[PDB]
């Protein structure tokens, strides 16, 4: 029974309404999935880290802590990236979370100033050593500095 | 705008719904496959990406670069293959840059039975835990390695 133009136009309107709605839906879904799929790359770029077949490259211009402990606790990283304010301690609030003898809930702070100066500020009752010196003052850090937190948490700062 | 056009376009419209659905599904699947593949690449390297940095599997055999000089051309971490040639030449598996590094400096081998050894080369300084070594030397977890004047490494072994 041949449909005439008003009915055809109505059905076409409904069809294209369906296509538009499907488009919005799949726009949502695709943007979500792509956003999550790009996460690793965004992270690595922010940290200036290149993951190669033969190993790990880090950026010439960013600050890193390298774990020197031969037997680190299960939670610890090998390489920590340092952006501008870094909280080190046992609390969940901390950026670098360490569990060890002598490590306080809030143990120390490492700061990168707008002019590039990197400093370490100790917290109350928290033992930090830089290059074998017990830290009692905000202490400027330099490439190759060795940091000891608590009894046996050794790190090397990397800023070439 | 008139009936014939409208009906042709109506059929086209339905088929089009189906086609766009398949296309979008495909692109979704593709995106997901890419994500999964790179995750697998990381897992195969023995790497975990965390909020504050990089975790490396305890099972992984690798060298940590503690160069007393600034780097710029070296890696911070080198993975060890079964046979790893270390030196200054471009043919080496681990190419290091420094006045005390020889074109062919040393070799580190992982035997089938799991033993790890370092075999030094003539005129190339290799020190293991501070001792100058001249012949094939077994390596153990946590050993300190010095190559040349400045290339301090620590080795991670199971």
């Amino acid at each position: 029974s041949a449909m005439k133009a008003p009915e055809l136009k109505e059905k076409l309107e409904e069809s294209e309404k369906l296509i538009k709605e499907l488009t919005v839906t799949w726009e949502e879904k695709l943007r979500k999935t792509e956003a999550i799929a790009q996460e690793r790359q965004r992270q690595l770029e922010s940290m200036g880290i290149s993951l190669e077949t033969s190993g790990i490259k880090v950026g010439d211009d960013k600050c890193y802590l390298v774990n020197l402990n031969a037997d680190p606790a299960l939670n610890e990283l090998l390489v920590y990236y340092l952006k501008d304010h870094t909280r080190v301690g046992a609390d969940t609030s901390q950026d670098i979370q360490l569990f060890g003898i002598g490590i306080q809930p809030e143990h120390c702070e490492i700061d990168i100033a707008a002019d590039g100066d990197i400093t370490l500020t100790p917290k109350e009752n928290a033992r930090s050593c830089v290059n074998g010196t017990l830290v009692c003052s905000t202490t400027q850090l330099w490439h190759g500095d060795r940091i000891l937190w608590g009894n046996n948490h050794f790190f090397r700062i990397n800023l070439p």
